[PDB]
């Protein structure tokens, strides 16, 4: 882990010097979903360039900011743009932020992406909530703890089992009802893989074998980084595609398909997240 | 990556230039399999070592070449020995020919390998045609493709639910019978895990439930490279061992045994090989 | 691997001339089960510190020892303290001592460690004999003997699935009911993830379907460089926790509760190790 402690310290200070607000929950913005950014008041941005310490982005979009502000009464902080192991990135520079978020004071962390359906009742445009992971670079190896354990942070085996807030898991529920959509809220696993590339189909039927909902590769290292951290942790998908599962299809993954659902389901996303701010504890 | 587009460039233009031939196939020879370098007419030799920024070969067996030649009336070009992740190479050396010769000009890649046999109705000397894979390495992170994507050779996400050509599957199958063999052509899902060591018997159990069918510990990477470039993709496996399946037995995998099949199998492998070339198109 | 062969014979040499002792069988003590080096008899101690080209330990208990001396009339060798692939070592350093046993004369290696409970009928205080392992970080990348082959150590693919000798499996049960315990000795498959978090309930139920009876974050990489050397191989694990099953429990996995089953286990685990080293042959 190239980060000391001073390094998270340095950034933490730096940003409380730079910014009147205090966060209290943190916010990571998935695929196609920053557009929660609209909805904050008092916006006051950073760009990830300008934070000391803050892993640059490659050229993915160019547009990582720190976007600071209130949401629905609630000091947030949002992450418009994130870091992935497909580009590159060690898991300690992916998950450096959260770790930023602690020192400045955050106490909750909500994750959001975008993933592919592998349970078969799901659809394009749900939103399933996240109940548990399977963290399959884990297991073999790439974890973002790997390396001495700060216990300044945390300590050096932190379990998981309960990482998915169950208050916040039924909490979103009811606000779900209070809304009257059709689609009834999902809630399921969600598996990570590095990527970059699709699943083809013999390897969605392992994922589904395995037990895995949904598919996507991120989110799991800023969970668990988190997790060890003693932050509240609450997160959804948004079941942008179904994965192909049969060999006489004739259908295929792409990020036209994956950017086109993020698109619509975009403000329904938004209110959604607002509203659940409420529901936070202080 | 430590390989620039310019690299892929100076390797293409340096073959081109050293060569009259413009080949259309490229054939990755597996373990025993790189006989069919006989079958090339008005074959050129190139040495790996005297191709710039090519993997050098460490020790295995410094007889690692770029055959060019024509076979069945086809502009081929073979790898007779090829880079695995377990000698110690990054996926983006192991895979780096593969984009050279996209540069060149190549259009397809016929992938040949030996493996173990993980559906029990295989045997020694049967000859398994891939319908698809399970990439274990990269559900994890090790992906060819990992780091900043190059636009010009292809997408960030690309798919594989496609990778293997329908039409060249189908076609194999008619050719064999026009061959009259006693066992039947096979076809399957090819499972790669990084080796060097030999699956457990708990191992074999694994791959079982996860679906595979023959297990090998290279070929996937190629393959991905492939698919992002545009190339179409054949291939096949050499079963030449079935997997130790249960623990009363008295059987060990050895690359002897291994060795020894792909002897036999030897030239059985070539007219197959050679005759399929007049399937591809043009 | 940043250990060239004659590093592994200066280690070697220096300790052949530092102690007057040669052993036959060297241990691995698990967490919580180092209180074996109290039973060995004109026990002569070297810190992994003095130990040239040792991996110095990182700030984990500072006391990484290797353990000279007698038990039971048997020339031994014990590491009392080990690495791991969570604190950030590369394997070829988490598994350098047992290539320098080798060199040393040692031919047996016994490996113990602390594990979750998988299988249902497991429970804390068991002792599982190992009968095989599932190689997770294995089949991805991460596996001891990746890079170039040492010939003079080793075969460049052995084999695996004879890994835990019978001979031994069979005289520990002996052994314990020599022993007239009330809980009958258990046997399974041990399956390595890397840690350093615990398994979610997603992951364990994963884990349990690859058919795996316990979980540890080691052995399994000393394990196969032992084998690649031509050492016999024995090893047990200590149920210490059964791993979370179920969302609607109340229960978490802590380093308190692991080091407090060890603790207890304790003498219990000595008893059993001391006396299965008669059952070693000579
Ligand atoms: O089916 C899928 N498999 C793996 N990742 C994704 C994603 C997420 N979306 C992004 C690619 O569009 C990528 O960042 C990935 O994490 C959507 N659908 C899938
Ligand atoms: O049962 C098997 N498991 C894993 N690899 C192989 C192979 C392939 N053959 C080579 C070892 O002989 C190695 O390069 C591997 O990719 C044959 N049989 C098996
Ligand atoms: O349930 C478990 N999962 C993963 N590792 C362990 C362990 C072993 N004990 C240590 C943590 O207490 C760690 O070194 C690990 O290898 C005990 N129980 C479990």
């Amino acid at each position: 882990n190239g980060y000391t402690y001073e390094d998270y310290k340095n950034t933490a200070e730096w940003l409380l010097s730079h910014t009147k607000h205090r966060p209290q929950v943190a916010i990571i913005c998935g695929s196609g979903l920053g557009g929660l950014t609209d909805k904050l008041t008092q916006a006051q941005i950073f760009d990830y360039s300008e934070i000391p310490n803050f892993p640059r982005s490659t050229v993915p979009g160019h547009a990582g900011r720190l976007v600071f502000g209130f949401l629905n009464g609630r000091a947030c902080v949002m992450m418009q743009g994130r870091f992935h192991m497909y580009e590159g990135y060690p898991l300690w520079k992916v998950t450096f932020p959260v770790r930023v978020f602690h020192l400045l004071g955050v106490d909750t962390l909500v994750v959001t992406n975008a993933a592919g359906g592998l349970n078969p009742k799901f659809e394009v445009g749900d939103i399933m909530l996240i109940r548990d992971h399977i963290n399959l670079p884990g297991f073999s190896g790439q974890n973002p703890l790997r390396g001495p354990n700060d216990e300044r942070f945390g300590d050096r085996f932190p379990a998981m089992s309960d990482a998915y807030d169950r208050t916040m898991r039924q909490r979103a529920l009811s606000t779900w009802k209070q809304m009257g959509e059709q689609r009834e809220l999902q809630e399921g696993t969600y598996v990570m893989v590095a990527g970059p590339s699709f699943e083809t189909v013999a390897e969605c039927r392992v994922l589904q074998k395995l037990g895995a909902d949904a598919v996507g590769m991120s989110t799991v290292p800023e969970v668990i980084v988190a997790r060890h951290c003693g932050l509240r942790v609450f997160g959804f998908s948004l079941i942008t595609n179904k994965v192909i599962m049969d060999y006489e299809s004739l259908e295929k993954a792409n990020h036209e398909e994956v950017l086109a659902a993020g698109k619509q389901a975009a403000q329904k996303l938004e209110q959604f997240v607002s509203i659940l701010m409420a529901s936070i504890p202080l």
